[PDB]
């Protein structure tokens, strides 16, 4: 069975935990450890294929210890993930793509921008802000709600796609 390594990634608070827990569970948390950082697997059909979907929430001390760049450099693609609401959290993915084109010494890593919490209405990143930016990185992006699910198959199974489109060469 194909199975794909998914890392999600971005500032505390922008709702990679419950993205993920959203994904793996079909429920909306409104707290999750921010102690907690683990991969969860799941079993999914993408376009017809049967995959296995293993999903690193990531969190923890900001550390670049030769361990953790090993770790993230297992990862097959990136969900880069900002709130909607949270213009910081939009200015760091900067931060985080440059982290992955560090560990994976390449500019051509599969990755989706992420702009999540789509359902507040305080909305403070406008969505011709992402889609500039995602054009500019070359990636997707995809608005999405871990509260009402909007867009959360999209982003994890685009990301899969881009993965697919990178293993073809
Ligand atoms: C509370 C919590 O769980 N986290 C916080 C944000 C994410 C997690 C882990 N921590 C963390 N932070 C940052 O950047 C935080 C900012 C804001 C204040 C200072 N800095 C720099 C920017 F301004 C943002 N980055 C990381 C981080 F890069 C990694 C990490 C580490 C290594 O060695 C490789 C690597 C490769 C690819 C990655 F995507 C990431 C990531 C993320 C990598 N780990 C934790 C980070 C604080
Ligand atoms: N309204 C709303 N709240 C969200 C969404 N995603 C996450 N949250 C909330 O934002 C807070 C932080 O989410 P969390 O998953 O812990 O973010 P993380 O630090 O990136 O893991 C929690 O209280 C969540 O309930 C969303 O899409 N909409
Ligand atoms: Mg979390």
């Amino acid at each position: 069975m194909t199975e794909y390594k998914l890392v999600v990634v971005g500032a505390d608070g922008v709702g990679k935990s419950a993205l993920t827990i959203q994904l793996i569970q079909n429920h909306f948390v409104d707290e999750y450890d921010p102690t907690i950082e683990d991969s969860y697997r799941k079993q999914v059909v993408i376009d017809g294929e049967t995959c296995l979907l293993d999903i690193l929430d990531t969190a923890g001390q900001e550390e670049y210890s030769a361990m953790r760049d090993q770790y993230m450099r297992t990862g097959e693609g990136f969900l880069c993930v900002f709130a909607i609401n949270n213009t910081k959290s939009f200015e760091d993915i900067h931060h985080y793509r440059e982290q992955i084109k560090r560990v994976k010494d390449s500019e051509d890593v599969p990755m989706v921008l992420v702009g999540n919490k789509c359902d507040l209405p305080s909305r403070t990143v406008d969505t011709k802000q992402a889609q500039d930016l995602a054009r500019s990185y070359g990636i997707p992006f995809i608005e999405t709600s871990a509260k009402t699910r909007q867009g959360v198959d999209d982003a994890f199974y685009t990301l899969v796609r881009e993965i697919r489109k990178h293993k073809e060469k």
